[PDB]
């Protein structure tokens, strides 16, 4: 056995749904691959409600991964009928009406509410009836959500699922321009938002931002209604904007108690989630109903070993896939009791998440390496004042975790009595794909370990594009379908086939990985050109285009660079027009332009002025390798300069970088 292996705790072994040692997991995994249809049919029948089941347990999937045979497609549970809201809520009643669904706390610690499953039912039937009868939302209509992490956010997702509407969630940190682009592309009929929120000391205007987005949408010929939850005096446009309290007042008494369920076919769309690509504008990843429901919920259960006596806390936002699968849908479908937190880990101070852990007796904590590294920098006293005795599983998602952060998470945060589930997956996969399972999986810090049940990863040789056996490094791909796979890109199946199915027979993840002699996977990062910043994808061209809209800017080039907290940061090289007075204020104005066009999440970390221009070939192409190496401080590895039309720029780029140090 490797010396870096960490054994699962004995207590987690005894509690595990799977078993106390690796053989228990491998027995199920083998069955889940060789009897793949029967496995998922048994899971689906065991753990979910179906109005109508699929016709044949031996054939719950049909698919084509080989473009030479025809269009790429995937279907799971075709013929079955179900509803995600019913599985998240109604079926838990009346037996669990008094069970807490969310222990909610606001940014302000004096704002708290324990929301039971019974109360969620009431809230969801009310909102669903508002949507049906006051907004005329019908099956398949698109509804945009621009909401903070408050109970109404989950209510809104589940109410739309209840009636068969398609949600598209826009992260609350996007700007108005980013919000409007998503509403226009999805052709939303309705925007659900809130008056405002707060994050630390920062006010978060939501309806004020939505006002600017809706004005742009109207200029484009759209008519989008807006429903505003009361979270914290807004301007309300007569005829377009309604306070949720006024909408509630229009309900009849029985509309507070009953709302018919729209029974959905298996491949009906559930949500669109706009995701940045290596090239081009963000595209909406499409997830349908039955396969996603099954996959998000089953991975929730096994990857975290969730039992009914556990209390769960995921720190992710609903604006991202982790918040879809592992705050709202997956946890509620398995009747989890969860912490729902509107705020940030450092307000009032850096003990906040630990205050939540101890107050609600959290036993499973799912967070991200950027956040962990921030907690590490703040100092261990903020952690050690908290009682962490209830923690038994800690999870990490979104980006690689290095050994030091992994060890700190387990041995400081979790006091050495936790297993750690480093879950590798992506927006397109619906749920966890490679992950430890508590109690049964020996862990290697920095490795995602073994594939989830029903998942067959492969390592493809980058040059020959065929599978490599045994220990190997190359392109991470998946050789067979799983229930949670995204079904298309909204309005662009051609781009979906091009991006993910360029090698016939495989789903191409866009990640590189190494598989070791124990079959454990080590994800080494994106092999395309998209950035993964604080755990979320952003494309360089989006940031460049935004930077270039500043009137003084001639040209820009954006690269990622290693960042000790965010993993990968945003480094901008740019040129200004002749005669520009370059000042700190001007650089701040260019940064503010990015923040207006995209949002704070896209704030450049470093802005370097290329006094003499960007390195370009004689054909005018920017030589990005040079900028990548400079931004990382790797001056000895710039590589070839002989194709540069302007080789005198290199000396300046290095000297300016050293002055900034970056
Ligand atoms: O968590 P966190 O510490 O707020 O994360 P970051 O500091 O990386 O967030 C970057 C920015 O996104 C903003 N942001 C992050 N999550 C957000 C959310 N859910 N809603 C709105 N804005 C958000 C932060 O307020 C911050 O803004 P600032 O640059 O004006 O200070
Ligand atoms: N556990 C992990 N380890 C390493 N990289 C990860 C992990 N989880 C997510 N990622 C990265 O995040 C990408 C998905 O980003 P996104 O879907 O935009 O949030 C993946 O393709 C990986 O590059």
């Amino acid at each position: 056995r490797d010396s870096n292996v960490v054994e699962p705790t004995e207590a987690n072994g005894k509690k595990s749904h799977v078993g106390p040692h690796l053989g228990s997991r491998m027995r199920i995994y083998e069955y889940s691959i060789e009897h793949n249809d029967a496995f998922w049919a048994e899971i689906a029948r065991r753990d979910f409600y179906w109005k109508t089941t699929w016709p044949d347990d031996q054939h719950v999937k049909s698919y084509n991964f080989d473009k030479s045979k025809g269009p790429i497609f995937v279907k799971w549970f075709e013929g079955a009928v179900t509803n995600v809201c019913y599985n998240a809520l109604d079926r838990h009643l009346p037996a669990h009406k008094d069970r807490v669904c969310f222990y909610f706390e606001g940014n302000d610690p004096s704002v708290t509410e324990a929301v039971t499953y019974g109360s969620m039912y009431t809230r969801v039937v009310e909102l669903a009836n508002v949507l049906k009868y006051q907004y005329g939302i019908a099956k398949g209509d698109r509804v945009g959500l621009y909401l903070p992490m408050i109970p109404f956010a989950a209510v809104a997702m589940l109410a739309c699922a209840r009636i068969g509407a398609v949600i598209t969630v826009i992260f609350g940190g996007f700007s108005a321009q980013a919000l409007s682009s998503r509403l226009k592309d999805a052709q939303t009929k309705l925007l659900i938002t809130a008056d405002a929120s707060a994050r630390g000391t920062k006010p978060i205007p939501l309806k004020d931002v939505a006002d600017e987005a809706l004005k742009e949408c109207e200029e484009e010929g759209m008519s989008i209604a807006c429903l505003v939850a009361e979270n914290m005096s807004c301007k309300m446009k007569e005829g377009r904007d309604t306070w949720y309290g006024d909408a509630l007042a229009r309900l009849t008494p029985e509309q507070h108690e009953e709302c018919p369920v729209e029974w959905m076919d298996a491949e009906d769309v559930l949500f669109l989630l706009y995701t940045s690509g290596s090239t081009g504008k963000p595209k909406a990843i499409v997830h349908t109903t039955a396969g996603y429901m099954v996959y998000a919920s089953t991975t929730f259960m096994y990857s975290f070993d969730y039992h009914m006596d556990d209390v769960y806390f995921c720190t992710a936002d609903i604006g991202w896939i982790t918040g879809h699968s592992y705050v709202v849908y997956g946890p509620m479908i398995h009747c989890a009791t969860s912490v729902l937190f509107e705020g940030v880990p450092n307000y009032p101070d850096y003990s906040r998440w630990w205050q939540l852990v101890e107050k609600y007796k959290v036993s499973i904590l799912y967070t991200a390496p950027t956040a962990i590294r921030s907690l590490m920098q703040a100092g261990d006293d903020y952690v050690k004042v908290g009682n962490r005795s209830t923690l038994r599983v800690l999870g990490s998602v979104g980006e690689p975790i290095n050994v030091e952060a992994w060890k700190w998470l387990r041995d400081v945060g979790g006091e050495g009595h936790c297993d750690v589930s480093d879950t590798w997956w992506q927006t397109e996969t619906g749920g966890h794909m490679i992950t430890p399972m508590p109690g049964c999986t020996p862990m290697k810090p920095g490795s995602a370990t073994l594939p989830f049940f029903g998942v067959q990863p492969v390592i493809l040789d980058p040059m020959k594009l065929h599978e490599k056996q045994g220990p190997a490094e190359g392109l991470l791909a998946i050789r067979a379908p799983w229930p949670g796979m995204a079904r298309t890109i909204y309005g662009d199946h051609a781009r979906f086939e091009k991006t993910y199915f360029g090698v016939d027979g495989y789903y191409m993840t866009g990640d590189g990985a190494r598989r070791d002699s124990d079959g454990y996977y080590w994800i080494t990062g994106r092999v395309d050109d998209v950035l993964n910043v604080s755990g979320h994808r952003i494309g360089t061209s989006e940031i460049e285009d935004a930077v270039n809209t500043h009137p003084a800017v001639v040209e820009s080039a954006v690269v990622g660079f290693p960042h000790n907290i965010k993993g990968e940061g945003i480094y901008v090289f740019l040129t200004f027009r002749q005669g520009t007075e370059v000042t700190p204020e001007l650089l701040a104005a260019v940064k503010a332009t990015v923040r207006k066009v995209i949002g704070p999440l896209a704030t450049p970390d470093v802005m370097q002025v290329a006094r003499v221009g960007l390195p370009k070939t004689r054909s005018g192409k920017i030589v990005r390798r040079i900028l990548r190496k400079v931004s990382a401080g790797q001056y000895t590895e710039l590589g070839d300069t002989s194709t540069l039309a302007n080789p005198d720029v290199v000396e300046d780029l290095i000297a300016e970088h050293q002055r900034l140090c970056s």
